[PDB]
This record gives structure tokens, C-alpha cells and sequence, in this order.
């Protein structure tokens, strides 16, 4: 491996060999069917809002997040890196497509598959990710960076559907080498949202924008229809000359044929036949083909970048709705703009790195923390663009100052924006994109005295509820099978207008999003200080026994939505005690006295409550009256760690705090599989994991890291750091179960899972704050 030494792979990347097979593997380990995509994944490709495309390790474009709040798994072979190399002084040359396996039937058969094992290696710290090309038969060594301009405090480029695969070649023999790299790629229109005569009407074309200094050639793959429909739209790939390299083409191949119309050429001299041919097709797949020629004397490195864009500016929702894509602000909403943002990519793409290296510098240059936290602190933001993300720019045929945004729970789930996950899931937009993370809150805001009074059957006991109460937050914002952000509360397994930790995770999260964007957006303050209150006073209404508290009501009525809590609960207990606090500061900022009044009354009551009513001596009692009420719950005062963030001082005495933490990690983490897996849930005093319900028999990741960052406030940093590793081992590892780019919710101890590609370990930034 010479080629290392040229590029800048950071030592914090996460890493496998290129064709690696991992024997460890996790399945999931409910009894309904659950989506399990295998290991074969990598970091993904697209904005915000842009639709994703997850190009795996073993270098084929395979998880498709194109169609928004939708994962399809499915490598489209065609879409492809390839190379062919030429010693000076031979009769033939090699062409080889890098890809570590092969199509499953008799396509593209004449192109040369199976890009052998111990040839290469991938590597990923996102937004970035790298392959490098060490193989026995290819004298010149290459690399290549990938990327989007996924850029904290920035909405635009963010936004882009666009990616860009910067090369590096470098000759470290003795011979001249004559080297091509071609980018292929299917015309993907009608790959989904059309139900009949899939590639009907697809046809390539070619661009050369030459003008001084710069030429760029590209191919746009689109349809002849100019229909404003989901499925319209275009692709683009291409090429932008540097000096030493010639660019070759081909407008179109058959990509349901097997490939030797451009194999042919490719694997003669690398050299293609810069056919143009618009010619729109009918029932054959297409695609297009970008190739650059040069040639490496010894020694001589040359860096070339290639671009893909995908212009497809409609999201459909299940329930009919349609919207613009966020990025159609800056490029346009007629689906016909593909080349402007490839070119946009290839004239700015080395501004757009070292913009991504600004943001990441700071964490990666801090020699107190260990690669590996750094590793999942970075790879973990995958989900931001992974997780079904919408983000609008109008509803089709309808303007207003705002751009909607959701984000899914995750894909088995498929519930936009869960506000009890999202306590912990949000970190990172608040910490990086906190314009998104507060028009997020004011969608919630919104909501808050919405009324539907139809009823659904709720899951868990079949039971009818009234969809939506005035005075509740919602579950969720809805769902991409349904109608995002304008029915909320999709989710029925429970009646989340019963749920006593949505009204007060939403107050904790209204304070933390003004305590850490600089405590100066009273802007923000005064839009949601109605819902605060209203949230806080219809939660005070469910204290049964009026000790202060709301009464859980021995079901599962919070996010651990299997898990029975009755009575006095820690966990919504702590959240009680801590949104109260967050109230009384909201009213002080306000000067709205008589608010500051009633919650400090409140607080000042229900806190000497719940220390009488659960602090035992060692740890705070999972609730008042379940069967299993002694059990330590690892998120206990899942209260008293946002009050830390929100500065909110003690809302429990530090002693008995210190002693609860020192008691999770003693239990639930280090008597769990040695402490090497995270925190399971609940745990007996007597050190047996709680058996009530699977959610007590977990470790849920996103909890996890949450605990890891209250130890780190509190002190306990050897705990804090070894409480996390375990769910950085169980995820990234090669002893983990290989969950890489889909961090599940949970694993129980056989390290096998519950909901892959999941919104709650995002909750790694919390121990950023
Ligand atoms: C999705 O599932 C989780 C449990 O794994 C719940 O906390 C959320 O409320 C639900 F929407
Ligand atoms: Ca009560």
C-alpha cells in the first residue's frame, strides 16, 4: 500500500477490507419481520432532504433512499467505478470493475466482476469515505474520496443531492502505465413511483461545458416527458479535465444486456467511443458511461473528480401528498437541472472539503479523547441524511417562510419526528443545525391544541382512543405511508395522549434548544411559551393521588412502550421535576410572574415527593407500585442529565445522584456481559437482568450514550467512556455484531437486535455539550 501516503485518511476512520465477509453478524430478534439489510453497508451519499444512496464497503450502490421515508436494499450493478491498466511495453492490458462480487443473472456478463479480497480497503469517518486499490495486477495504486457537503450552521449545500468521488493515482513502479477510470451508471427514472413501462421514455444525453480554464462532461439521464410527477425527474455523472488526462464517453449502453457495447471498448485501451445517441428507449434498461485516459510515468501522482447528481424534486407520501425537495430552492423545481448541480460539485468540491474539515478539526485534533469515540461521534451522523429525511420547499400546486422537516424513528417504525426519541435523537441538529432543530420545535408548538376526536384501535390492547387530545403533544408527526406534518399521531400500538413523558420532554427540549443555541432566542421563548404551560398544566391534571406527580397508569404509557410504569415512575418523575425547573427559568426570562409562581410551587412539592417516594439509600426505585418497582432502571434520572445540560442546577441531592450512577454502572453495565455491550435496561437489585418485559432485557443505544454523557458531567469519566465503548464495540468492532451505517434501537445479550437504522443513537453528541 503506497497509495495511503498520498491522501488524508484520518486514523479515526472506521475500517474492513474491501470484500471482507464478517462471520459475527446480528439478526434481529423479534418474531414479526424486520428489516435486516446484512453487513454490506457504508456511509451514505446525499443531503438533507435530498434522498440518500448507500454505497457499501464492497463498492456497489445498494441502499437506496431515493424514495423519501423508504429503504429499498438492492445493488443496481451497472452503477459502477471500473479501471484498466496498461504497462508500457505489453500487448494487452487489465480492466476490472471495482466491485467485491458479481451480478446474480446474465447482465452486463462481459464486464470483468469480482474485484478480488485482500486488494483494497474502505474507510469511513462521514461525511467522508475513501476506497484505495492495492492489488497485484494493477501497477498504479488509486484512491478515491467520496463525499456530500454535509456542513453544520450551513441549509444550502447541506440540502444537495449530489455526491463527488475525488481520485488519486500514483505510479510507484518503474514503467510507464497508461490508466483509465470509468464511471458508469444506470438511467435510474422509473427505478421507483411508476407503475408501469418502467424505462419507457428514458434516454441520455451528453453535456460538454467548455469554457476557458475548465471543461467538464457530464451525461443526463432523463425522461422525455416533461410531467412534474415523483418519479420524473434526472441523474447526472461526470467528469472535470485536468491536465494529463483526456475524458472519452458513451451516451448509451443496454444495461439489460450484457454490457459488451461498452466492455468492448473499455477493455481495449480504456478508451471509449464517444457515441452520442439520444434515441429514447422502451423496454430496456439504459445507461451512460464517463472515462478518463492518462498516463503515469514512475513516481507521478494525478488527482481527477467525478460527480453524480440526482434531480428528482417530488416526494410522494403514501396518503397523496406532494411536496418539493429542500435543494429545488437553490437549483430549481422542473426536475430538469441534474448537470447544474453536478457542476456546481465539480467547481467547488475542494471548498467543500475544507469546509468539512474546518467542522470536524476541532474534535479530531483533541488528543485527550480516544479514536474510537470519535469514530462513532462522526459515523453516527449517517442517520441525519439515512433516516427517511424530509425536508420541504412547498406543496406541490400551492409560499411560506419555513421549510418543514422530519426525520424517521426509523424504517420498521416509520414515524416522522417521535418526539420521545427525539429527546435523545437531537442532539446533533440542535448542537449543528439548530435552525432546523427549532423549526422542528415550533412544529410541535403548532400542534399542541390541535383536536381530531376520530378514533383508532390501539394496538397493544384493541382498544379505541380518540387520535389526538388538546392539550397533548403528539407522538409523532406522521408517516411517509401517510401524510407527514399534517396527521400527526400515525403511531397506534399506545395512545401517546396518555403518555406521561411527551408534555415534559417537550418543555425540556424547548429550554435546551434556547440554553444551547447562546440563551438569546427569546424569539423562540415567547412562540412556544403557550404549549409550554398548556403542556405542563394538562400533564399536572393525570396526578391521581395528588402528591404532585402524574400518576403512571400501569401500562406502558412513555417511550419504553412495552415496559409498565404505575405510580410514581423515576424516569417520568425526573422529567416532571426537570420540566418544571426548565417552566419557572422560561418564566423568569418572560417575566411572566405568575407562571414562575405555580411551577416553582409545583416543583418545590413534587420534588419532596419523589426523593421520599423512590430514593432507597442506593439508587432511586424504578416507580411506586409495579411488581418489579426495585429494579434500577439505567435512565432514572433521565431528568437530572437534561437539567445538567440545561443548567437547570440540582433537581436531586448530588450524593444520592452520584450514588445512582455509580449503581447503573456497577449493575446494569459492568454485571451485563461484562460491561462490554452498554447498559440493559433494568436490572435486579440482586444483579439478575429484570425479566417483566423485553425492553427491561435491552440495551437501547441511544440511552446508552445519554447515560455515558451524564457520568462524563458528573465526573465519572472512566465510567462514562467505558459505558459507551461497549455500544461503540457492539456496533463497529470486528467482535461486534456488525451493525456499521444501521445502529439498531437495541440488542439483549445475545447481541442480536431490534430496529436497525434507528434515531435514538444520535444521542452520542450529548457528549459533546
Ligand atoms: C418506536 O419504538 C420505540 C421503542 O423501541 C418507542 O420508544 C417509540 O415511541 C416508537 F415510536
Ligand atoms: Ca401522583
Amino acid at each position: 500500500d503506497k497509495i495511503s501516503h498520498k491522501i488524508d485518511i484520518p486514523d479515526s476512520a472506521w475500517t474492513i477490507g474491501i470484500g471482507e465477509k464478517f462471520k459475527n453478524a446480528g439478526h434481529p430478534n423479534v418474531k414479526y419481520p424486520m428489516i435486516d439489510d446484512s453487513y454490506v453497508q457504508g456511509a451514505p451519499l446525499g443531503g438533507f432532504g435530498a434522498g440518500t444512496i448507500g454505497r457499501t464497503y464492497n463498492g456497489g450502490f445498494s441502499r437506496w433512499h431515493l424514495e423519501i421515508g423508504k429503504n429499498k436494499y438492492t445493488t443496481v450493478y451497472a452503477n459502477q467505478f471500473s479501471v484498466f491498466q496498461k504497462v508500457e511495453g505489453n500487448k494487452d492490458g487489465v480492466a476490472q470493475v471495482l466491485y467485491a462480487g458479481e451480478p446474480e443473472n446474465g447482465y452486463l456478463s462481459s464486464w470483468k466482476w469480482d474485484y478480488p479480497k485482500e486488494s483494497g480497503m474502505y474507510y469511513a469517518l462521514y461525511p467522508n469515505s475513501w476506497y484505495t486499490y492495492t492489488n497485484k495486477d494493477l501497477p498504479v495504486q488509486l484512491a478515491v474520496k467520496q463525499f456530500s457537503p454535509i456542513i453544520p450552521y450551513n441549509y444550502k449545500e447541506t440540502s444537495y443531492p449530489v455526491a463527488v468521488f475525488k481520485w488519486t493515482a500514483y505510479n510507484p513502479t518503474n514503467k510507464n502505465v497508461d490508466v483509465s477510470i470509468m464511471f458508469t451508471w444506470q438511467n435510474m427514472i422509473g427505478f421507483f413511483g411508476k407503475q408501469v413501462n418502467v424505462n419507457s421514455g428514458n434516454f441520455n444525453k451528453i453535456i460538454k461545458d467548455k469554457s476557458k480554464d475548465s471543461e467538464i462532461v457530464a451525461a443526463v439521464m432523463g425522461n422525455i416527458s416533461n410531467d412534474n410527477e415523483e418519479w420524473n425527474g434526472e441523474y447526472s455523472i461526470g467528469v472535470k479535465k485536468v491536465p494529463g488526462v483526456d475524458i472519452s464517453y458513451k451516451a448509451k449502453f443496454v444495461t439489460t444486456g450484457d454490457g459488451s457495447d461498452l466492455w468492448h471498448e473499455f477493455s481495449k485501451n480504456g478508451i471509449l467511443d464517444n457515441k452520442d445517441d439520444e434515441t429514447p428507449t422502451k423496454q430496456d434498461g439504459i445507461g451512460s458511461a464517463i472515462a478518463v485516459n492518462f498516463k503515469l510515468q514512475p513516481g507521478q501522482t494525478i488527482e481527477v473528480p467525478f460527480a453524480l447528481s440526482w434531480d428528482l424534486p417530488i416526494m410522494k407520501f403514501g396518503g397523496g401528498d406532494k411536496w418539493y425537495k429542500m435543494y429545488t430552492k437553490y437549483f430549481g423545481k422542473n426536475g430538469k437541472n441534474s448537470f447544474a448541480i453536478l457542476k456546481e460539485a465539480l467547481n467547488n468540491y475542494q471548498k467543500w472539503e475544507k469546509m468539512i474539515d474546518d467542522w470536524q478539526k476541532p474534535i479530531l485534533s483533541n488528543k485527550s479523547k480516544p479514536d474510537w469515540y470519535k469514530t462513532a461521534l462522526f459515523n453516527e451522523l449517517y442517520y441525519l441524511a439515512d433516516g427517511g429525511t424530509a425536508w420541504e420547499n412547498g406543496k406541490v400546486g400551492e409560499k411560506r417562510t419555513n421549510n418543514m422537516f422530519g426525520l424517521l424513528e426509523c424504517f420498521d417504525y416509520n414515524y416522522y419526528e417521535t418526539l420521545d426519541v427525539r429527546f435523545y435523537g437531537s442532539f446533533p441538529l440542535v448542537m449543528l443545525w439548530p435552525d432546523i432543530e427549532k423549526q422542528v420545535m415550533r412544529q410541535f408548538a403548532d400542534t399542541i391544541n390541535v383536536q381530531d376526536s376520530s378514533e383508532f384501535k390501539v394496538g397493544s390492547n384493541g382498544a379505541m382512543a380518540v387520535k389526538k387530545v388538546q392539550g397533548m403533544i403528539p407522538h409523532d408527526l406522521g408517516s411517509s405511508y401517510a401524510l407527514p406534518w399534517i396527521k400527526i399521531n400515525a403511531y397506534d400500538w399506545q395512545n401517546p395522549n396518555i403518555w406521561k413523558d411527551l408534555n415534559s420532554k417537550y418543555v425540556l427540549l424547548v429550554y435546551r434548544d434556547y440554553v444551547l443555541t447562546g440563551k438569546t432566542d427569546k424569539e423562540f421563548l415567547k412562540y412556544t411559551w403557550k404549549s409550554v404551560k398548556t403542556a405542563l398544566d394538562k400533564l399536572k391534571e393525570m396526578d391521581k393521588d395528588n402528591d404532585g406527580i402524574p400518576d403512571n397508569e400501569g401500562i406502558p404509557d412513555q417511550t419504553y412502550d412495552t415496559w409498565s410504569m404505575k405510580g410514581t415512575s423515576a424516569y417520568c418523575g425526573s422529567l416532571w421535576l426537570a420540566a418544571l425547573k426548565a417552566a419557572q427559568e422560561i418564566g423568569k426570562v418572560l417575566k411572566d410572574n405568575e407562571a414562575y409562581i405555580k411551577y416553582n410551587e409545583w416543583y418545590k412539592i413534587a420534588q419532596q415527593n419523589f426523593e421520599k417516594e423512590l430514593w432507597n439509600g442506593e439508587y432511586y426505585n424504578f416507580d411506586t407500585e409495579s411488581d418489579h418497582k426495585d429494579s434500577i432502571m439505567a435512565d432514572q434520572l433521565a431528568g437530572q442529565w437534561y437539567a445538567d445540560i440545561l443548567r437547570l442546577g440540582d433537581i436531586l441531592p448530588k450524593d444520592h445522584v452520584q450514588k445512582a450512577l455509580k449503581k447503573i454502572y456497577e449493575f446494569n453495565v459492568m454485571k451485563f456481559e461484562n460491561g462490554k455491550m452498554g447498559a440493559v435496561n433494568g436490572m435486579r437489585p440482586d444483579g439478575i437482568v429484570d425479566e417483566s418485559d423485553i425492553q427491561a432485557q435491552e440495551v437501547w443505544t441511544g440511552v446508552t450514550y445519554a447515560l455515558a454523557s451524564f457520568m462524563k458531567y458528573r465526573g465519572m469519566t472512566e465510567e462514562a467512556y467505558n459505558t459507551a465503548y461497549g455500544v461503540y464495540k457492539m456496533t463497529y468492532d470486528k467482535s461486534g455484531k456488525g451493525y456499521w451505517f444501521r445502529t439498531p434501537e437495541a440488542w439483549t445479550k445475545d447481541g442480536n437486535y431490534r430496529a436497525s437504522m434507528y434515531m435514538r443513537p444520535l444521542s452520542i453528541w450529548s457528549m459533546e455539550v
